[PDB]
């Protein structure tokens, strides 16, 4: 069984099965399939000029443009821009940038990340170290250091979700004050863990982190690996959730993954901290390979010129917030059903009333992705968390169509569940 | 200025000028500029089929036209690639392969990778680290490093043979020193190319594998400037006549027309990581298709058009001679060396003393200015001059080159001279 094609949302197999594809390959066709002007600027740019070369002084003008463009797109205060081939090179470049920015600063102790359990930041050693992935972890490697995730469904006891989000931001302060903050460099996050099961934190959460950071001359770090280019409805996931970080990653969402790319965006301060030292200028005058570079600009001008990500903040996202509650809310094993934008997800439980999960934590998710999949329906299990991040242009049709059949396949998953003795 | 056009061995700007790109990009052009047939093939890819999904349990046909091409032209029994984007990444995967290989054999002391001083494995934390380039310095634990095998620094009164067996025996010491049991791997770039192109002695690479062997400690190439032709082998290693476990390769996959990489992976590690697990999903579904597109379309030109075997039967002796007889009558050049259409000198104080220059890396970029200014690509590492041309450069595109450096020489000589520096 082989893919032949793809348009919009759908896939197409050699048998003449349509696909719907709800998670956007690797959560970051944003703009959908079938963009044949993309291989055209693709085309022309490997034709005129795939190259360039640091003989001359002067970065390659699709770079430029790019990066103009993006300028205009991203917060204030981000012009200065690192460009790698993925997320994981785009985190692995971050760790360093950060550990040299206390250099530069005269602080050579302040070299420990903290990041989460449960948390993910792609596969180079460095990211995996940062990441909080049980089996993941040789690893961690030094100056790594890890708090729990703000997963108010396991951990938010009897607290409110507002309640939680700041005992939850404030195991960071417990961790920085344990370690000592002369020996923390950055906290680093995914505004929502995506991973690790599209885990949205509260309201509350973000801001007393970045409160604790500031107090303790602490760098904040997001990684829009799929937050970015507009998964939320804000161009990136840090605004949505109303943070300021220092720096942040990006993957090749940036390029609707047509090419690989990714990228970090160093705001003024670390960038000023960073140029003083000299040791990422080279990259920052030479990064980005030409060709994925003219894909990218080709994208992001899609998404801000054919109004989609407006429409994810104004129509599409909330027209699919509502839809999903409404169509998942009423299982008997389901719950947590939530989302923001065009990323959602729900939980698959033993008992709502309990809110106690099934063993083996994953079992069940694998059973009702395999039900999806046999109807012609991508979405992702992690561990029992089922995950959703479909292109953004999809239509209030597709969505409609999308969740027509994933109902379908949950009355198919609640029946089995009783057949099996399992409900 | 900025650059406009290039086409084989030369880049134009924005004036009408020629520049003769003696460095093939990143070493890495290896069939030179304005392939304007890769921009059909990535056009092709990415209006067909730029995805691949998991859903499916195939892989995309692209990817697997790619490896069946590969499977051609490197040695027999490496028949499992890890796609990358990068070399950097390829260093990455391969130094979690190696610890993960010795995991699932039951040796999970089996840890630390060698490397060398002056060595380059890219720039993740972990590639940095094994690297051993002073600057930066990390390293992250498991990670120890010995002397590179730089016979005009190192080699006293030593012939280079002799040097060579010294050189590799510090790998046995550092091994003895560490415990051969807590060692998963020695790393190296057959020729080290960022350090200066240091081309080790014959004996050198027999006594790194035959130590390797005896104490069971993996050996792995990495091929990112080697790799794809550039010694007239298709891979460094087999220049050099040793068999890697595992070897890494960059984007001179593609010739640089598109980021990729890989690691290749020979039947003793595959066989133990595929009896783990971890990485079979990257076996089985890495690699971008378009970049592949580009890749494959890349390594069949360079077997085809005959580009790697010209190298190693024509092009790269006579570029060999060439480079030799230009640059070893200058009084501040010496070590002239090179195999294939890699090659390089170091400029020195003294010939006779084998003394270099101070503050190493001053009189490299003088020099080097002077080759820019003439519209010459040559790179300085250190005071050692470098050059690593697109392979399907002429004879007459040789001659050139030679001409406008033995140019440069002649007026780097008398500036040094001039400044009481000689
Ligand atoms: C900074 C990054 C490396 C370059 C890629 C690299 C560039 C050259 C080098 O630094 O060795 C490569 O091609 O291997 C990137 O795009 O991110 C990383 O290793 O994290
Ligand atoms: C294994 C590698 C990462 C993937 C790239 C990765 C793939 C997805 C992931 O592993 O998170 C990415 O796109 O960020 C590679 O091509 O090498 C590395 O970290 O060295």
């Amino acid at each position: 069984r082989v893919m032949t094609r793809g348009e919009g949302v759908y896939l197409w197999d050699s048998e003449g099965n349509k696909i719907i594809d709800g998670m956007a390959g690797l959560w970051c066709v944003n703009v959908g399939y079938g963009r044949k002007d993309f291989a055209e600027a693709a085309r022309r740019q490997m034709e005129e000029l795939p190259f360039y070369n640091t003989f001359f002084k002067t970065t390659h003008p699709a770079v430029v443009e790019l990066s103009s463009l993006l300028a205009e797109v991203t917060p204030a205060g981000f012009d200065r821009v690192f460009y790698t081939n993925s997320g994981s090179e785009s985190v692995d470049t971050m760790i360093r940038m950060v550990r040299r920015y206390w250099d530069v600063q005269g602080k050579p102790e302040k070299k420990t990340l903290i990041g989460r359990w449960n948390g993910y930041h792609g596969s180079t050693i460095g990211g995996a170290s940062l990441g909080g992935m049980k089996y993941m972890h040789d690893l961690p490697i030094p100056g790594m250091a890890h708090i729990e995730q703000p997963w108010w469904y396991k951990h938010g006891k009897d607290m409110t979700p507002d309640e939680f989000g700041v005992v939850a931001a404030r195991w960071l302060e417990e961790k920085i004050l344990e370690i000592g903050a002369d020996k923390v460099a950055a906290f680093v996050g995914e505004p929502i863990q995506g991973a690790g099961g599209v885990i949205v934190p509260p309201a509350t959460y973000w801001p007393e982190i970045e409160r604790i950071c500031r107090k303790y001359d602490v760098l904040l770090v997001a990684d829009e690996v799929i937050c970015g280019f507009g998964r939320t409805g804000e161009w990136f996931g840090h605004q949505h959730f109303g943070f300021q970080p220092d720096l942040f990653t990006a993957a090749k969402g940036l390029s609707s993954g047509y090419l690989p790319i990714g990228a970090v965006f160093v705001g003024k301060r670390v960038a000023e901290g960073l140029i003083a030292g000299g040791d990422f200028n080279h990259g920052f005058t030479y990064s980005g390979h030409p060709v994925c570079a003219a894909v990218a600009h080709a994208n992001v001008a899609a998404l801000r010129d054919e109004g989609i990500v407006q429409r994810v903040k104004d129509d599409i996202g909330p027209y699919m917030q509502k839809r999903w509650r409404e169509t998942f809310s009423r299982f008997e094993h389901v719950d947590d059903v939530r989302g923001v934008g065009m990323v959602q997800a729900f939980t698959l439980v033993k008992n709502k009333a309990k809110r106690e999960l099934f063993p083996d934590f994953g079992e069940i998710g694998t059973l009702c992705r395999d039900i999806f999949f046999r109807n012609n329906l991508i979405m992702r299990a992690c561990g029992d968390h089922i995950v959703s991040a479909p292109p953004l242009v999809m239509t209030r049709a597709e969505v409609d169509e999308m969740l027509a059949v994933a109902e379908r396949c949950l009355e198919e998953f609640e029946q089995t569940l009783k057949a099996r003795g399992l409900a």
